[PDB]
């Protein structure tokens, strides 16, 4: 799970750079420092005035920028679903299906140790008797 | 699971032409072309200022407007809950009760291969006994 | 599931004849109208523009309206958890742990019948041999 | 999952007080009170203007504001991912891996009063056997 976070915090940081080399420019408010875009990616993956605040303005200077928004929110929320689902697998299968895959791990083993010394038991009897067809 | 992302893109397609016919005329900057609403409409899917933005100005010229941005709201991000639950189900079942389903599938057919020889064990000591009141 | 469908179209509703009663007056806009409050909640349900747009201005004027907004929210987007975990529950145990409830429902009750016909058997080897005690 | 709705309320109070502290100065109507702070930061957990509505201005003021926003946000949100799924996983193991837990609990046990009957049956056969070659 936290092995995407790592992915997560670059595809944020790739990006930054990105807005920063493209629109510190013309738009720095928004992408004039690293920082700034570190910032307004924020707001940009938050989806708070995203595009009529920051991408239609920025559109209307590029209109090669509305690709950059677009393609930044499509990766960004969807790493973010592979990271709200790698949680809901390592919790549900952790507090419920981890101890109950033991718990028939060890209730199946328990059983074997049953089968298997009762069958002992009909071998030593099938001794007993073949034993006593050779004796009558 | 990726069966329904093709709906879900035909939907977008559908409603995309739909805004393009009808707001094309008097707002030419969210619906003058065919990708100025697949632009708008990803906006609105978002839900950044998707009503006092669009709907609300867009419903100010046309009233037939209100059920457009609704409906498309409604179906849209339901066809992504369904979408969102197809990837839970096809993730939770797959690392955790697919390996499950096959373990237990085993470990049960495992205990029927004892269980039938052993009864096979006991039909053979039938035979030895059963062949004794006869003998003596 | 869809029983709480039925109360969420019950809240929407509820909450939307309390706004054309209280804010109708000089919010004629947003709740002029029943129909007119369907809009805005289902706006305010989305949550875009939901307080600097609607919230914060009718609470200019009333603040006997934060609780109405806050309040609606809580309770709406809250019913809405219920029901979008009403379909994840129904749709992992019924795709799943339905199929497999019933699978080993099966795979268990028919090796009650392999040692219970087993047993039997041992039974009527116990009534051979017992009556081998009385006749030597 | 309830034992977290009060670390929430918790978190929300402490920020509630802080922004009160900080911003009641230049920012009265965003964080005057405490009662308007539990508003604004109840529409900044919401994402609605958050940053360009109430970040962005108070960052404007005070640059040391940024990361109450920032971390505000990662909390409060995260503290909710950990009760969104809370609700997933209570729910989940309640209604389908709660009665099966017990329904396998039952059936597993159900089958040991099998075996180790039939057991005792083998046992009260050897007993007649090797009393018979002790007797011939």
């Amino acid at each position: 799970i936290a092995w995407i976070a790592l992915l997560l915090l670059v595809i944020f940081y790739v990006f930054a750079v990105m807005g920063t080399k493209l629109f510190a420019q013309s738009f720095p408010e928004w992408f004039g420092t690293l920082g700034a875009s570190m910032y307004t990616l924020f707001q940009v993956m938050t989806l708070e005035s995203w595009s009529m605040g920051i991408a239609r303005p920025v559109i209307e200077a590029y209109p090669w920028a509305w690709i950059y928004f677009v393609s930044f929110i499509l990766v960004s929320s969807f790493t973010v679903l592979n990271l709200f689902i790698g949680i809901i697998i390592e919790s549900m299968q952790s507090a419920g299906w981890e101890a109950e895959d033991a718990k028939r791990i060890e209730q199946e083993q328990r059983a074997h140790d049953e089968r298997l010394e009762m069958l002992q038991l009909i071998r030593d009897l099938s001794s007993k008797v073949d034993r006593l067809e050779r004796r009558s």
